[PDB]
């Protein structure tokens, strides 16, 4: 259905699209973002499609894309990923085509979501404003040039979280997934903050890091 949204109080000057996770909604993260919200920024919160999970034994439930396993060497679903990205993308261009310019624009996500969220910044050639990735991970990690990526988002500026004590996306998958962020896009951007105690969900801190990130790179007029 429609993508759950929280307005801009006043005109929408910038937007804030985040990917929620595995078998979840856009809502409980609309109402999140609810709670930091800045008069001037619409945020976007779309809702995954239905489909079988191969790990679940394709029982079917909200997903972005086919999952097959948690370890960073199982095979990852590559037409997936490319073409929930390529459905992103248009997500990116319509909000473009309504008014908000996508260097107007940060993209984000929270696990599957903050996968999708990453490799769609990376691939895309509409520049965005920077990107909040939340306890996730970079997918398709070995399809990336052994350089800098170039293009639109070589400077994008990426506020990575985690939490260290995540069983499901344990810490070290963020953590190697900044290093790799290091040497994709200018070092001087990203920021990885780490939350002690805090599992494979978000904290108040973080969400306060989130719009602290958000509200300096989409500041108002
Ligand atoms: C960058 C190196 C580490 C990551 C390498 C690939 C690991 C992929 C497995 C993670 C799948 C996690 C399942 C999603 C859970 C959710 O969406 O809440």
């Amino acid at each position: 259905p429609l993508p759950a949204i929280v307005p801009a109080a006043r005109k929408a000057t910038a937007a804030v699209i985040f990917l929620h996770g595995l078998g979840d909604t856009g809502h409980g993260w609309a109402e999140a973002f609810a709670g930091i919200r800045s008069s001037h920024i619409k945020y976007i919160c779309p809702h995954a499609p239905v489909r079988p999970v191969t790990l679940n034994m394709n029982v079917a439930m909200p997903s972005w894309f086919d999952i097959i396993g948690l370890s960073p060497d199982s095979q990852e679903d590559e037409s997936g990923i490319k073409q929930a990205a390529e459905n992103i993308k248009a997500l990116i261009d319509q909000e473009v085509k309504n008014g908000i310019p996508s260097n107007r624009i940060i993209l984000g996500g929270f696990a599957q979501g903050g996968a999708l969220s990453l490799y769609t910044a990376l691939t895309t050639q509409q520049k965005l404003a920077g990107v909040t990735a939340l306890s996730c991970w970079l997918p398709l990690r070995a399809s990336f040039p052994q350089g800098p990526i170039g293009g639109a988002n070589r400077d994008i500026s990426i506020l990575q979280c985690h939490g260290d004590c995540d069983p499901l996306v344990p810490l070290m998958f963020g953590s190697l997934t900044v290093e790799k962020l290091k040497t994709l896009v200018n070092p001087a951007n990203v920021t990885f903050k780490t939350y002690e105690g805090m599992m494979h969900s978000s904290c108040q801190q973080e969400m306060m890091d989130v719009k602290q990130f958000i509200d300096k790179l989409l500041p108002p007029i």
